[PDB]
């Protein structure tokens, strides 16, 4: 059991990737705390995961709420070993820089950058008390390669990537590891961008398809585990080599096939 | 001359690097506008720069003030070709993740991340009307490699690096280039009061030239990246850090042990 | 069983990292083929791994020999799923750029760059015939950060990092993944000048050098269906060696003084 | 001017990027030495550059020849300040991994990786005698982003980026800078005989300025990194590729689609 006995918190737990992750971590022996906003079916989520899974509301914009979540984990299990900072805000008016408003921008940084920082701020000493532990932060390929939307979101993911290196560095000596995952496109309900945009993206993933939630859950599980004890402060792409190839490859292939 | 007849905004112009960037840009032929907080001596900086350099106050935390800066420039010169987003907030209580307060975090993100974004928001329309132009955003080595201080600062610079890519991708078809510089340690008045000498000296050893940087050595890179010589360089993050991060840690101790 | 039913080839299988990667993969349920030079004790390494591990010589400088290894695996087990390109030549005359001899450079490139390419050249069509599979290439942190020795070696690992992307790019459509691992300092016999080893140890964030098993686990993960959506990557198993500013320990000691 | 009184060796000096980098370095005040294989027209290239440019044959595959080029420069000029390792072999048989031959591979690595190490090996001591100096190594976008051809070429370039980091680290202390430039598609005579047009047009749309580069846009970046304006830039790999690798792959067709949607 790769995570035998560890206590894990997953944020954004009612989301596509968040639910599946909680599942995989439970399946590997962890006692999972599912966390998400009050409006969501946390209870249905936890019931579905099973394996002793519990749940508690969290609002990353609220330092006291972020703190209440960790303190609840400690009330319930007496310890904390693992945290998947998976939650993320993405406003649909997050388009072009010239079109950016301060509200869309600030809402997105408050949840994503500040909130993840707060989660680390209060998780870390618990990890240290436990004898060491693991934080996995979810970033995104969008931090590394741009397009005509998600400017705020993208930039917050970049902040989180640097935040990963700071946690890893400052707390390595106390036995805490921190890594980040930059996923490519993953089939979620927050997807189900229109179909022909998805089809376009799909051709540029080297498997020829978008990812499935469990393919991110499996890297979270691994990075959260002792098998990764010499892996820290890294950003690891789970994106089917989206950025490993020259752009224009699919149409160069079609072109070569003609000529 | 490299920037003949170009109109340039330098924010943080009273600072070590910004004042010096102002000199090199104006020495390379630019009509420069020096901008910084109202309690700074903008009059004196513009005087010391000469060559028809002007000055206008700006408060990056305030969109009105950003709007007012860009418009002053257009009222005065009728065009805008270059922006150097050089201003940066850096709080002395900006220490460890676990010690972070939301006030230190937001102050920093409001000036650095949001402010730079607001500067790009209003400058881009004008640069397009020039028939293309350049934006240089200052980042920092610290975004890429961590230590026990400047976490918030570090994370905001990460954000500006992604922003830079988004600005390049979005407005390349309209003749706008955007690049970021990532300085190593650079000798400024901020620096002398931030770090004590023994630690500065330690850092100096990990720069391959065996010394820390001088402001003008960052200014020249700004100048090249803002100039038409960089016509085919856009969306990059370029380190001016004496290969601070190009060598294995422990090199000087390895070398000392070899002697 | 993370790799139940898979056939794997490990090169440099008698080495510290290669042997201990062989155990782990075998423990995961893979049928493993240990490959190394004829003067190494392959049978004893295969014995120590057990679990049906077999062995066969290979000289990575020689194309015929690489072919013979792939063909041996295929004729034995009827398939191939995993290749850990772990073998590496590391010459002790490999010092500074201005002292470099063509012999040391070429010797190092022939085994590491050309050799890794030849293993891929002939594994790829087989992995394709198996429905798809994974290749893992061992790089080195030294490719991204220089010092006063190992110049040829680091340069060959960079070439390997590029090879990895090409393999992953060219053959992704046909079911083949390829990823690279860049280790920090790991404890082996080849390793064992102590004063240098402890200096390096302070700059790994665990404050120690790596263990071979800690590289093995990552090869294992990357060779498995759990990594189905990871490909073309270079991943650091270096305890954050390059995620922090250099000078950190010395800064921390100065801060413990003042 | 930016390289006043500085002595510069440029390899591959008859090729599109080489010849144009020679002119620019020379326009910037450098005493330039054009170096390329004996079957190229070095005399014509130096006549084109003017400004006192000289020429001399080199074969990167021959250690005795690399040394002879460095010894010639010192004989003529008494010093060496700048080397632009621009020469690269690039073989049309260099297609896919599964199709790679040992000869295509070895020929490419002997010229590109080994050749460039030998240039530095013989140049660096002279850069140190002159009180410090600058090396600029030419790489390629293709070491970072893979496609269906030029595997070997691309791996040698990767080797050269790490090599750059090793020169920079080993000789920083003695006053020697070393950087690399990774170009995107640049209009040269070789792309006119290398890739067909409809493939050039596809690549062109993925470069953010909506076109392939010109050789001078590379030359200017070489010029700057060779000069004392770059004194605190060392060990880097800088892309002059109009952000070919800063955007999501598929952007142009996503834009085509979003306009129809």
């Amino acid at each position: 059991a790769e995570l035998e006995n560890k206590v894990a918190i997953i944020t954004g737990a009612c989301g596509g990737i968040g639910l599946e992750t909680s599942r995989v971590l439970a399946r590997a022996g962890a006692r999972v705390v599912l966390a998400d906003l009050p409006e969501t079916d946390l209870a249905g989520a936890a019931a579905s995961v099973g394996r002793g899974a519990v749940h508690h509301v969290v609002d990353l914009t609220n330092e006291v709420s972020v703190r209440a979540l960790i303190d609840f984990t400690i009330d319930t299990f007496g310890r904390l070993d693992i945290v998947d900072n998976n939650a993320a805000h993405s406003d649909p008016a997050d388009m072009l820089v010239t079109q950016m408003t301060v509200d869309v921008w600030d809402d997105t940084f408050t949840v994503n950058a500040r909130g993840t920082m707060l989660m680390c701020k209060y998780a870390i000493p618990r990890l240290i008390s436990a004898g060491g532990g693991a934080i996995v932060n979810i970033s995104s390929a969008t931090a590394h390669a741009a397009y005509d939307m998600s400017t705020a979101y993208a930039c917050t993911k970049a902040a989180i990537e640097t935040l990963t290196r700071y946690v890893a560095t400052q707390y390595g000596r106390h036995g805490v590891r921190c890594n980040a995952i930059a996923p490519g496109l993953v089939r979620t309900p927050r997807l189900e961008l229109p179909q022909p945009i998805v089809d376009i993206f799909a051709t540029h993933h080297l498997a020829g398809r978008i990812g499935e939630p469990h393919e991110i859950a499996e890297l979270v599980c691994f990075l959260a585990s002792d098998r990764a004890a010499f892996i820290t402060g890294q950003v690891i792409a789970a994106d089917s080599g989206l950025l490993a190839h020259l752009p224009g490859l699919p149409q160069i292939r079609a072109s070569v096939a003609e000529l």
